[PDB]
């Protein structure tokens, strides 16, 4: 029997870990837990279409054909179908035609500025397929789904003769005060950080770098007297989509002391010892850092595999 507790940020990729153990170890959704889904990709689809076409307002961005302004008042009368599962030919094209919008485009470009989510992009790429009849969501189409964790979830899979128990809090401000509701008999905490989040703002309060906020977190969690003897695993999280923003997006408006260079192992590493250096036990207490894409089944294999050694290893 081994206890994990997923801790971390809002939209660290906790809950995706937990899909993941599901696919890996359990066997996949299976196609009716798909279909309870499809409202989810829907309602997150039409969800960030709206979140862009807001921030053009506030941005003052205009679209790039004006004949999309129809298009989107179109979307609106039409997008509450959406939210009960469906998506008609109409809703489809509308919603394509915005997304291939240069305007549109510009905004989607700037979302570091607003909120939006992480798979804005893979659901609004995927829009032909998605919306096709009778269409089911695929595995990785369930991993991308956003839904906020109220409540404390909990998740049970066999593996390598284990039984693990899985526990899931929410890590929004509000949520937090649930976390001590998780804190008995812990085997190891996995504590996600999204690496990609070093250049956002928190949904919760805009003058709070969400990279910062982690930071106090881990530091917190690490540092806990009461976690003297549990395993502390930190996944940095979304090193996908980190590897595409380290580009173009400065790691030095998280960390203006940084030197090195717009790269993905130099900039990575470096966030790595940020967290690492929290650890005020250094010589006594270890941390086990690995690199993740949540929503990549392969990569979460080799590296629960990794874990659970190093578990297996010290737990007995
Ligand atoms: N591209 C990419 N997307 C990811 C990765 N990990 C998680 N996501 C996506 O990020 C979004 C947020 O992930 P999620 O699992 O909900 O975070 P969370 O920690 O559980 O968020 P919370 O508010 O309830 S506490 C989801 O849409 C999910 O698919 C990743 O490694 N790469
Ligand atoms: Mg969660």
């Amino acid at each position: 029997e081994v206890k994990l507790l997923l801790l971390g940020a809002g939209e660290s990729g906790k809950s995706t870990i937990v899909k993941q153990m599901k696919i890996i170890h359990e066997a996949g959704y299976s196609e009716e837990e798909c279909k309870q889904y499809k409202a989810v990709v829907y309602s997150n689809t039409i969800q960030s279409i709206i979140a862009i076409i807001r921030a053009m307002g506030r941005l003052k961005i205009d679209f790039g054909d004006a004949a999309r302004a129809d298009d989107a008042r179109q979307l609106f009368v039409l997008a509450g179908a959406a939210e009960e599962g469906f998506m008609t030919a109409e809703l489809a094209g509308v919603i394509k035609r915005l997304w291939k919008d240069s305007g549109v485009q510009a905004c989607f470009n700037r979302s570091r500025e607003y909120q939006l989510n992480d798979s804005a992009a893979y659901y609004l790429n995927d829009l032909d397929r998605i919306a096709q009849p009778n269409y089911i969501p695929t595995q990785q189409d369930v991993l991308r789904t956003r839904v906020k964790t109220t409540g404390i979830v909990e998740t049970h899979f066999t593996f390598k003769d284990l039984h693990f128990k899985m526990f899931d809090v929410g890590g929004q401000r509000s949520e937090r005060k649930k976390w001590i509701h998780c804190f008995e008999g812990v085997t190891a905490i996995i504590f996600c950080v999204a690496l990609s989040d070093y250049d956002l703002v928190l949904a919760e309060d805009e003058e709070m770098n969400r990279m910062h906020e982690s930071m106090k977190l881990f530091d917190s969690i690490c540092n806990n007297k009461w976690f003297t003897d549990t395993s502390i695993i930190l996944f940095l999280n979304k090193k996908d989509l980190f590897e595409e923003k380290i580009k173009k997006s400065p790691l030095t408006i998280c960390y203006p002391e940084y030197a090195g260079s717009n790269t993905y192992e130099e900039a990575a590493a470096y966030i790595q010892c940020q967290f690492e250096d929290l650890n005020k036990r250094k010589d006594t207490k270890e941390i086990y850092t690995h690199f993740t894409c949540a929503t990549d089944a392969k990569n979460v294999q080799f590296v629960f595999d990794a874990v659970t050694d190093v578990i297996i290893k010290n737990n007995l």
